């Protein structure tokens, strides 16, 4: 299953995300719930969640403009401290005044859980009062230190679209291996030729098959099935297709033009007396590299995500009739 508090994927910048506190299920508000809060309103936690509300959704800021910010989706508003320095129980507000160094704020991985922390500094956000399951209108605070029941995680809110993936290729391992499958002995105790039907199935023995793994989850939402060329063997691009969750930390590619046979049926002359077997010799490329995805936002902006590529693929099929003495 994904497990929240140890899965939670770290945010993309520029990409959408609902925040949600682990512990309760509750997700970051501004208080009233407005699309267009005002200056010095508090971000609360509340039950409340609606995928299509805007007023939801939260942008992690990190570029040469503004450094480690939280953004408003709905109103463009920045996360400060109330009254313009990070301390103990400093509310967390929406403001329309850009960020600065004594506001940062940016989601970082402590011991294996994901937290709100303000940069350069030992203070975390906490529910006001410091619940495990804090109350719907709970303000979020500025705090030392961190635990657990403090863990948030970003949920995307946006769909992407998945350009391309690139194969680190300096790092990127391969095995080739032989797979021999022998048919059954076939003998002719007849006193003239006999051409015998040989057949043999091997589809569990040559399943072609590619993973993207990621240390937490993926953690981006890209629809239902998305379709990249990998290199399986060699450099030489195939077409995979990938289905998973944002929430999947191995996300299974099935490969589309099988480069072998699963299915292998000879007509071969036995003569009198004489004992055969069809020999069927196939060629398996075991890959992994590291790989960048690049992905796109209806936006536009382009994000990458680094992953692990993992792959199974078939390839110099050879089938002989070996004679069995
Ligand atoms: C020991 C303890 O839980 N203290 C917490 C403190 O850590 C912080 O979360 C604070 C925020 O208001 O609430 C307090 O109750």
């Amino acid at each position: 299953t994904f497990e929240p508090a140890t899965d939670s994927p770290l945010p993309v910048p520029g990409v959408q995300y609902f925040l949600q506190h682990v512990q309760s299920g509750k997700y970051v508000h501004p208080h009233g719930g407005s699309d267009m809060p005002g200056n010095d309103t508090a971000l609360v936690l509340h039950h409340g969640f609606d995928e299509k509300r805007d007023a939801l959704r939260w942008v992690f800021v990190n570029d040469a403009e503004n450094k480690h910010q939280l953004k408003h989706y709905s109103s463009g508003k920045f996360v400060h401290p109330k009254g313009g320095k990070v301390g103990k129980e400093a509310t967390l507000v929406v403001h329309s005044s850009p960020g600065r160094p004594e506001t940062m704020i940016e989601m970082v991985q402590e011991d294996g859980r994901t937290y709100l922390r303000h940069t350069d500094s030992d203070y975390y956000v906490h529910p006001h009062g410091g619940s495990p399951n804090p109350g719907d209108n709970t303000r979020l605070v500025y705090y030392s230190g961190y635990r657990p029941s403090l863990a948030f995680l970003a949920i995307p809110a946006e769909t992407l679209f998945v350009d391309r993936i690139e194969i680190h290729q300096a790092q990127a391992l391969e095995s080739i291996n032989t797979i021999t499958s022998l048919s059954d002995e076939h003998r002719n105790d007849t006193d003239q030729p006999v051409q015998t039907s040989i057949s043999v199935a091997l589809e569990e023995s040559l399943q072609d098959s590619a993973q993207l793994s990621f240390e937490r989850c993926f953690g981006l939402k890209v629809g239902s099935e998305f379709e990249v060329g990998l290199p399986l063997v060699g450099k030489t691009k195939v077409s995979v297709q990938f289905s998973g969750s944002w929430k999947s930390s191995t996300i299974k590619g099935e490969v589309r033009t099988s480069a072998v046979k699963v299915q292998i049926n000879e007509h071969v002359t036995i003569p009198p007396g004489k004992c055969v077997q069809i020999r069927i010799d196939t060629r398996r490329c075991t890959k992994t590299a590291p790989a960048t995805m690049y992905l796109r936002t209806a936006s536009g902006i382009e994000v990458q995500r680094e992953t692990t590529v993992t792959s199974t693929y078939h390839y110099d099929q050879e089938v002989h009739v070996v004679p069995v003495t």
